DNA sequence: GTTGGATGGTAG
DNA sequence: CTAACGCTACCATCCAACC
């Protein structure tokens, strides 16, 4: 069938531009301030103006402020971005009811029965692009191909404010030419390990004997690269169900003291149980980011769903568990709920 | 020798 | 305080329980 992929352009940043258009065309940086000191924290994202000077997601707000001291630094308003996202995802639903909301900013439509060929798909893509640009002022990039992965790849090639169709014949061309690093699911750690095996594109995966591919990346990514490269890979647009909900916050200073940390842990619990919204988790994990940025987690699965009261007292037992079992001072603390009924 | 649970890594 | 927030899917690993 034919998959159409939407990825909203510089999302949090753009939304801020829609809310304050006197920002458009000059560098905008959306940050998560951590409160540890003046301008501590990270950059959630940045518009392309900012992005031209290396201000991207994940870098400290202070590294960015040295590069672009005069840029606009805006604190992250996820509540707001989520509202816009929700509305756009709802727009998308009126184009195909076979939707998979993949993330806050991306979604896959299976348009197979709304269009006859890729050319009709492209026009639909333009229809969708305008409709969003008209109803939400957000530019997005559309990637259309035979399936999820490739449609995502097309979007990655056209962004920002782009549209790429990757026809059955174009698919084949990329397998041989696309950098494996650009394959969805292939990050730096996997890229590195694949380059260690002479694997640069997809192609060289069909070259390498399966046996030593899983013997570097595990069974899953191995199957994944191959089905992609053999032009099989069908994965259907399945309606997303949220499997875990969590919240994790940053402390004013690293601490090992149970009492200093609790208020942070509870803040997260409260936030999490709120985001849960009618969902009853049977599992809770307290997650701690150490001083050296290792992420550790202690958790517990219950025979039956967890009440907020249970969450509270178990989280503490779990934080105790982390504190006794891990030497390091904790920097960030939070909780995550899974296994909903 | 699967399925579930706890914990950690990877990636987007 | 001294730079590194936030989220969630899926997978890997280990091991204990177990049909
Ligand atoms: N707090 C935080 N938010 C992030 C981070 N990475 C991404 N996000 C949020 C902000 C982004 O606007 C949003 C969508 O992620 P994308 O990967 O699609 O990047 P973005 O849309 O900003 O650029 P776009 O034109 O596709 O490239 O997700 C991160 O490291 N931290
Ligand atoms: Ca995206
Ligand atoms: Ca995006
Ligand atoms: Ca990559």
């Amino acid at each position: 069938g034919i998959v159409l992929f939407v990825d909203f352009d510089y999302f949090y940043a753009q939304v801020e531009e829609v809310l304050n258009p006197s920002l458009k065309g000059k560098p905008v940086v959306v940050c998560v301030f951590s409160g540890r000191f003046e301008d501590s924290g990270a950059v959630a994202t940045a518009n392309y103006e900012a992005r031209k000077f290396g201000v991207k997601a994940g870098i400290p707000i202070v590294e960015a402020k040295k590069i672009l001291p005069n840029a606009v630094y805006l604190p992250m308003r996820k509540e707001v971005y989520q509202q816009v996202s929700s509305r756009i995802m709802n727009l998308l639903r009126e184009y195909s009811e076979k939707i998979e909301i993949a993330s806050i900013d991306e979604a896959y439509l299976d348009i197979s029965d709304k269009v006859r060929d890729y050319r009709e798909a492209y026009n639909l893509g333009l229809e969708i692009k305008n409709k969003i640009l008209e109803k939400e002022k957000i530019t997005v990039t559309v990637g259309i191909s035979k399936n999820k992965v490739f449609a995502k790849i097309a979007a990655d090639m056209a962004k920002p404010n782009g549209i790429k169709v990757i026809d059955d014949e174009e698919v084949k061309r990329l397998i041989r030419e696309l950098d494996i690093a650009d394959v969805p699911g292939i990050g730096n750690i996997t890229a590195e390990k694949l380059k260690k095996l002479g694997i640069n594109k997809l192609v060289d995966t069909l070259s390498i004997e399966f046996d030593k591919l899983k013997g570097m990346i595990g069974e899953a990514k191995a199957k994944y690269l191959i089905s992609l490269a053999r032009d099989e890979y069908n994965e259907p647009i399945r309606t997303r169900v949220r499997k875990s909900i969590g919240r994790i916050v940053t402390m004013k200073r690293n601490s090992r003291n149970l009492e200093e940390i609790k208020p942070y842990l509870f803040r997260a619990i409260e936030e999490s149980y709120y985001k849960l919204d009618k969902r009853i988790p049977k599992a809770i994990h307290v997650v701690a980011v150490t001083e050296d940025l290792d992420i550790v987690s202690r958790g517990r699965t219950f025979p039956h769903g967890i009440s907020k009261e249970t969450a509270y007292s178990e989280s503490v037992k779990l934080l105790q568990k982390i504190l006794e079992e891990d030497e390091r001072k904790i920097r960030r603390i939070g909780v995550r709920f899974s296994k909903f009924i």
